[PDB]
């Protein structure tokens, strides 16, 4: 029980939408995010993430089972159509 | 089989995208990377490379057959135009 | 023959490595400039050895001047305006 704030940009848009998804941050998946958008497949989804060796990246994630990178209840995403 | 993480910057952008390509790091080529992106009107590709005498450098690579410099399953690239 | 020129642009931490198809025995500042298509009014410094002092970054502005090489390599720092 809990919610996650997903902040997402659609293509070249300057200002993202913020949506609250009623899945707690500890377990929110790409599948959870997709259910809320229902985007024509096949958008590609990138998320603000940390790479062990490199530092901050926009990580592409296409596996519905994959957990999304969160910080303080928040996910930050970029969509490409 | 195996995968490589390719971290790449597009022109003057601060934060790179990270994409996983399902070719193992021992054998990933420029051609492999290009097939996932699809090149502009001749983008130039630079990769974090190691010079035997100097240390870390950005090497331009334009040969599709050329293997990309990896460290720990990762390639780091900069793209121009 | 060819020379590997490793060069930094202003305060950039990682240099580009470019291969110039002039052998190291005769590569000049003019040769290097013709490949950059001189950003223009830039000053060029090269890792060099001074007889009395030791290692320095020697400014060179004469196109005819031969560049300091070690093992097929030149290391340069560029300053623009």
């Amino acid at each position: 029980m809990g919610e996650t704030k997903v902040i997402y940009h659609l293509d070249e848009e300057e200002t993202p939408d913020l949506v609250k998804i009623p899945v707690p941050a500890e377990r929110i998946t790409l599948g959870d995010f997709k259910s809320v958008l229902q985007r024509p497949a096949g958008a590609k989804y990138f998320f603000k993430s940390m790479d062990q060796d490199f530092g901050v990246v926009k990580e592409e994630i296409s596996d519905d089972n994959a957990r999304l990178p969160c910080f303080n209840g928040r996910v930050v995403s970029w969509l490409v159509s």
